[PDB]
């Protein structure tokens, strides 16, 4: 019944910054929520722990989840390399929205982004599946290490991640 919660412990050039937690909307997008949850716990033997936010654009979003190529060209889901767009019920309404990155229709893997602005033009193209619950202040701190082209000025990593009770 209850939507699961996951956390990321963020580091900046290896130095701890803080925690971001997310509510995953399993009630509306169970398949997509389950992929992110499982990648966050690492229970399939692969996932987000140790990966980086490779693209951060202030006033837009923070993108991560590429644990196979580390640069925005890789990643894989718990269902295989790719899976379908589950639905587009939820919209990109503002800062804190958690949504899947993709390379065309039905190409979800492991890459995701956290919005730092309303990104309405992505509605119906990227599957929204969660939101920041606590630590939007930490997301805003991460965002300051981005740039217009997305290259980060320090290495922004998920030092630890998992599921909260
Ligand atoms: C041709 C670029 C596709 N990629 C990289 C990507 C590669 C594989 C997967 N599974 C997801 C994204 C993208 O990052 N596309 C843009 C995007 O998703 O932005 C969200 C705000």
């Amino acid at each position: 019944m209850v939507n699961p919660t996951v956390f990321f412990d963020i580091a900046v050039d290896g130095e701890p910054l803080g925690r971001v937690s997310f509510e995953l909307f399993a009630d509306k997008v169970p398949k997509t929520a389950e992929n992110f949850r499982a990648l966050s716990t690492g229970e399939k033997g692969f996932g987000y722990k140790g990966s980086c936010f490779h693209r951060i654009i202030p006033g837009f979003m923070c993108q991560g989840g590429d644990f196979t190529r580390h640069n925005g060209t890789g990643g894989k889901s718990i269902y295989g390399e790719k899976f379908e767009d589950e639905n587009f019920i939820l919209k990109h309404t503002g800062p804190g929205i958690l949504s899947m990155a993709n390379a065309g229709p039905n190409t979800n893997g492991s890459q995701f982004f956290i919005c730092t602005a309303k990104t309405e033009w992505l509605d119906g193209k990227h599957v929204v599946f969660g939101k920041v619950k606590e630590g939007m202040n930490i997301v805003e701190a991460m965002e300051r290490f981005g740039s217009r082209n997305g290259k980060t000025s320090k290495k922004i990593t998920i030092a630890d991640c998992g599921q909260l009770e």
